[PDB]
């Protein structure tokens, strides 16, 4: 997929390039000129990165040196693109996740962070979560475990704290928390299994699980385990049926009687 | 009203620049060197446009060329400037909209955006949408159809999709989303009909109308049509009274159970 | 506190410095440079308030009138660290909150608008507030009444408005609002009073009283006052049961009914 | 010529945009997008003069305030590109002088500069100079009188003195000073009448007229009048020879003992 | 003087900001909300020696640092304004040297890099007199030794070398160069001894002697001793007569009969 | 010498970022992250060349895709560093000329545009001219052929013409013209020979030959072909002398006769 979704987007962005002049030399830059995704998306991110303390130009540098020391990363970043493409019916465009959705950035702006983090330079990790929770108004703790095939749709106020885990193929709208509980150090954020989908603004807290393919309503608020293949809602949130499918991230289905 | 605002933007323009000497510029520059409110706000969006691949000064051009073709949409603005006005008693000025209020801003940013989209321009459309996504915090599809007399008070989390409506004289607040289900392209998103109040935090999914008059309780989430001249509350909604005036959008009450 | 708390800071400062180097001059420029907090911290709040009309130095000689001019703004600050480092699991340096946390900056931003609300100086605070709204994704009116010892945790989309009151050792997490109803002036925003507890996603409207030590159960929407060593949950918030400490804000426990 | 030389600039940013992918955009904004020299000079110059306290945008109207106030200012702007093209063979395109030469600009520069002198508008007339001092690195008195079809070839240190004035028809070269003597106000700078050439480094000294189609020998420290249709050289200059053109600026022939 | 000095510079200030509202802002900041010089200085120098890798406010800081351990910089600077008033006859405000003048910016720039330079901060000042050369064109070596009531007019190219000495009461126009010889390090640059004139142009090489009250005619190369109360002229220069004052530089008479 | 010099840039960095703290991460990023002269290089050069419409990023991918394509460039900038240290008395490090002397930024810039305008690549050529001729006020032709080993000290002023030749061994100081004459295309700029040194302020015109180990006086107006060995000074210029040395350019004595 990752050298096919390359060459599609190569291909839109001559398309965009020619159709608005305003932004041919921006297409240009970001992608055209480019031979891989890792570098249209390490200029992308530099600049949404950038600080009075850090220009993007530094900044580009340990984006591509985390893409250069863990090829799973920019792999990861081909793959959530096509995870957006396919579950978000207002994109249907490879290069649009790429240049424009600040969710998409802020996902791949934390896969650099979380390199960072397990290199030992927490510092420089702690320094790029909070300038992309000002930037993109995503705050994902570098020590946060995602996998790959993710949406963050609009993104505006996620939250995802320290301990928490994002399986693949999971899908989040905007002002959803995976939010810890307590004062003290330790496991306290949820644990979201495969396939999972949940709607914008909810809420869940503590180190609990969620089950594979289960749906959480918009505005729950989530305490307890979600068991797999199930429907909850309501704040605190109960059982409410079983989604339509088997990974409901797949098809954003918000409808909760099931 | 159109000139009797200007006019009224001027002289408080003047007042201020008197008062505060850190902004006698930023009055000057913005609002009392000009004729008309059109270049006033051409100068604050573009500045609030702005990004490294396309500077303010470009995009003052482009805002400027949507108001010369579409007088229209320079009439909404100052139709939503005295909703503001109106509608929210920590704004008793005219000029504070227009300087200051994100919401202000995302809403005419949107009307540029709609005019590009309407022209064909929709990789520009799209660049400006999302710009102020990131800096404005307020996410509003260029496809979407937004009236006028339109108010977004405090506005972050703000979402609006693509194929939304929102008709004259309604209100929102903070963190609402008027959004999306499924991934199929299509008609999906939320009618909120004229006079309708939505209070923080309310989420409103589907292709579902919100009737006339409706008030939405803060923190609802909406998945079904809402009759005309009713209150919903709860997760998810439903009808737990019924407003007394005919558009509650200009009275601002939050209570429900009434 | 006030000493050691920044005789700490410097400390950790010199060691994080060591430890990398692309941050080795940031660390010194905002803090190791420095003899006290308000250096550090009217610093830090510059480049977070810096305008294309305003730029952070500049701002940053308003910060420190208003530092010298009240003495209480300082100490608050410091307070508000130690709430932090003390409440919050992910961090444990006090130099964090200075540096990287948009809640904290925010708060620390609040300080110096409603100082110079208090002066007279309100276009400049209203100037202020928008910034931090627009930067920080958190919206204080300056007219609003907030102690010491508070914690915003993440942040993003918190908004208190003009007669809202925040005593000492409250804990407010993202996306809550505290705001008013209607569109009459007047008093109309809730008190929250010593040691309470906002989860995430909370709403509470009106002119309320929500009592000592009461607890606000995350996407709680409150229309009613909180009796004292309250814990309330549900859209809209009833009693669903009573915290165990005095202040919960202490122990951050987001458990309900508990 | 004046619509002639503007579509010349067009088709030329055409062509070079179609060529160079990295400057494509910039040629649409700058020139291709535009229907006047005005426009595009306006743009360019801006850009020019942007400062910290005064940004690009805020320049940019200043600028169109004096071309809308006063034709002959683009009219002379664009006589000024004809002579760079004719009299600089390594200039060959019309866009070459709007676009690229620190030269042009600080020529187009001052024509903004004396259009506020003369309105009274001192300081920013002053403001101006200086910039475009820093900027372009060519120092023109606002107050200084120059006609039109002049170029500054490559221009670096050139300063051009309160009580000066520049005939139509210059040509000037790099580090060349037309000067003041003494600590007294008055008239005391240089008069360069119709057709002089001044070769590099020549220094002009004092309230004296240099007759027309003088030529100035590169190098030259002139102290006393220059007898028209004449050529000086040396420290001090004294006449070495006599031009056979009427107007040496035309020609640029740089050798002397003729 | 420099008390009164800096009340004449206010008063100028305020008027020159009633005057032009474009500037009220930048009026108000620079001079009018201060106190003395070096608040208002080290604004405006640390505005013209930003770079990316250290912006104007960190740049403040270190001249303010300078400021408060040497008092005599601070001093020199006012009387460097006075020489320029009183000297060029095109500065008849206070106000205009410290706000605007290049030439006076590296000059008291230089003060600084010099400072630093004594400290031992020798990469520091080696940053602050290149970014001078890029931002102010004139290139002074820290090491350098300038007294004070200096005036270095128009100033682009000014290049004074690492054992130059400049005594009290020197004027210094464009292009002037006070340069070294050889490849060995040691003594190799000129001295200028009180009340020395230098036109426009002038180069000056070597460890040698320039006599109190001399005048170095426009144009001249200097490669022996001029003896005191002499004009020299010429390439190379010699003895031409004597100047009409007994400090030339406080006339600025450019005439070479003497 | 390649690796040899790379190294002790290092090291030399190494040992000025533990002296100034200031400056430590400005040293690490631009040097001690990197593994050769060509990160580095690039890294400054960008920086120089930003502009607006083509930022320091965006530029530097530019700068290395001329470095990859055409190695000679890497090595002449690494002989250029020899040449300044050697030569220059102010100048005892490998690290300076690359992070602080314009002169040989601008050579440098000139070695890209003059690539890019050997891959026809001319309106970038010409971009890159201009922004070097106002951000380091040196302007060279992109078409000028240039070899290594060159130093151009202080720089300020410097012009270089389209058909001009520089051979290797040359020193070239402020205010030097390598200019043209008449207003025809053709041959008509200097031919400048291996080992011949330019004093400040020298205008040397036409298509003549500056023989072979040539010094040129400073203020020198050249009109005819120089002999090699030989010495020449005036305006105009005659032979004044003959060098000692073979290559004058390597001793920088000034002297003349000389
Ligand atoms: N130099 C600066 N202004 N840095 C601001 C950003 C610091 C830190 N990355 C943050 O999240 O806020
Ligand atoms: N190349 C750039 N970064 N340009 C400005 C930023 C782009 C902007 N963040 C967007 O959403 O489109
Ligand atoms: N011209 C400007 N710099 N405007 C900045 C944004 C306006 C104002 N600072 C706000 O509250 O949002
Ligand atoms: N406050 C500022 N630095 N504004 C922009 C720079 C001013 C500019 N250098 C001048 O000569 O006037
Ligand atoms: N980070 C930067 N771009 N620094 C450029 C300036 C460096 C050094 N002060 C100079 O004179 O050039
Ligand atoms: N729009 C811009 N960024 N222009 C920058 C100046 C133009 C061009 N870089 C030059 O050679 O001077
Ligand atoms: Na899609
Ligand atoms: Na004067």
């Amino acid at each position: 997929a990752h050298t096919k979704v390359w060459q599609t987007i190569v291909a839109e962005a001559r398309e965009q390039a020619e159709q608005e002049p305003m932004l041919a030399s921006f297409y240009h830059a970001t992608i055209i000129k480019h031979d891989s995704l890792k570098a249209a998306l390490s200029y992308i991110l530099a600049n949404r990165l950038n600080t009075a303390s850090m220009p993007a130009m530094a900044v580009r540098e340990v984006i591509e040196e985390a893409f250069a020391a863990d090829p799973s990363i920019s792999e990861a970043a081909a793959c959530d693109i096509c995870a957006t493409v396919n579950r978000d019916p207002a994109v249907s465009m490879y290069s649009m996740p790429l240049l424009y959705l600040k969710g998409y950035h802020a996902l791949q702006g934390y896969r650099v962070a979380n390199w960072l983090w397990r290199q030992g330079r927490k510092a420089l990790a702690t320094y790029f979560q909070n300038q992309i929770s000002v930037a993109c108004q995503v705050d994902i703790h570098p020590a946060a475990r995602i996998g790959r095939g993710i949406m963050l749709d609009h993104a505006t106020g996620i939250v995802i704290g320290e301990t928490a885990v994002v399986e693949d193929d999971v899908s989040i709208l905007q002002d959803v928390t995976l939010g810890g509980t307590g004062k003290e150090c330790g496991d306290r954020h949820p644990k979201i299994r495969e396939g999972v989908m949940i709607g914008a603004g909810a809420k869940i807290l503590g180190n609990i699980e969620v089950g594979e393919g289960a749906k959480i309503g918009s505005g729950s608020v989530v305490l307890q385990a979600v068991p797999p293949h199930t429907t909850v809602a309501g704040v605190p949130a109960r059982i409410v049926g079983r989604p339509q499918s088997d990974k409901p991230s797949l098809d954003m289905d918000q409808q909760f009687n099931g």
